[PDB]
């Protein structure tokens, strides 16, 4: 697909922050970097361990491609991936938390539980090549107000914020 | 340029680390992102402020920038990209460092200073989007073995070690 329907560019434009031009020209990237027009988690892979020689990125990679496949099945499509990278790049505060908080939430039940986030510590550790344990002992300290060892967005939200 | 001629493609397997096979997919790669056979500067800044939404990379990109421009002429030609990922991704620990203290001499006088190093980790900081200082402070009084603010590449390299 060189080229995409001036209705499906008109609806992304509506669904995201880009512009009608701006959805054309990450469309042309897209598919010069995935000409099957979707990436499996192996392409998603292969690009993250390109970028980052130095350590180990799988873990993280794996992480990152759970956010930008929103129906989670196996592949990311044109439509997530200029999702996702509306929220990133120009969603308001709140937006861009919440997007955060889907990458910290592993198994995606709502909460952030310790594990999960001394998983996602562990993983930029290795992706990049004080320790993870204190850091999340740390954060869930300051953010798990109802000490049920589990973040909500509100709690993630609150603590990232003050 | 579409293609590399055979001399150019075995002058290059020779001084990588890549085979000549792999040398030609990465020129494929590189030309398809950089129609023009090489990225200036403000080609990089933007590849880098589009992965990292976040934050600003602005800074940290400028210094890899420079580690990539071995010849300091304002852009990176694909000799000097494929060479990068070469000793970036199949060096020895030894080659791996000394490219990572080239990235970190940011004046590339052969020291590492103490504000060099404080730079570094600013941007890193700014990129993503124990604080900077005592993290410098603490770096240099287990790597500067002879207290004179500046590391050497064997400074660099032993402390690396460790
Ligand atoms: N040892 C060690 C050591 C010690 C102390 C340290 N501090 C910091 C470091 C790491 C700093 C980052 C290095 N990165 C920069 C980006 N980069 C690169 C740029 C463009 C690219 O483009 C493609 C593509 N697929 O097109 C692939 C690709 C890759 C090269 C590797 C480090 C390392
Ligand atoms: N707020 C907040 C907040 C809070 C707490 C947090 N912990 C960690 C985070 C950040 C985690 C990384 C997010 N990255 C992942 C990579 N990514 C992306 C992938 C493929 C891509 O491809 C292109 C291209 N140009 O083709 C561009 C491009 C970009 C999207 C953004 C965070 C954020
Ligand atoms: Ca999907
Ligand atoms: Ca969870
Ligand atoms: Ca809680
Ligand atoms: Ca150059
Ligand atoms: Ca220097
Ligand atoms: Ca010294
Ligand atoms: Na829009
Ligand atoms: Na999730
Ligand atoms: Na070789
Ligand atoms: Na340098």
């Amino acid at each position: 697909n060189s080229k995409l329907k001036p209705e499906v560019v008109e609806e992304l434009t509506r669904k995201t922050y880009f512009t009608e031009k701006e959805v054309q020209q990450w469309y042309k990237g897209f598919i010069k970097d995935c000409p099957s027009g979707q990436l499996d988690a192996a392409g998603f892979q292969k690009i993250y361990k390109q970028f980052f020689p130095f350590g180990d990125p799988t873990k993280f990679a794996t992480f990152v491609f759970n956010v930008f496949d929103e129906n989670k099945d196996g592949r990311i499509e044109f439509s997530e991936f200029i999702q996702a990278l509306s929220v990133t790049s120009r969603g308001t505060l709140d937006e861009k938390l919440r997007w955060a908080f889907k990458l910290y939430d592993l198994d995606n039940d709502g909460y952030i539980t310790r594990n999960e986030m001394l998983d996602i510590v562990d993983a930029i550790y290795q992706m990049v090549g004080n320790t993870p344990e204190k850091r999340v002992d740390r954060i869930f300290a300051m953010m798990d107000k109802n000490a049920d060892g589990k973040l909500t967005l509100q709690e993630f939200q609150e603590g990232s914020k003050a």
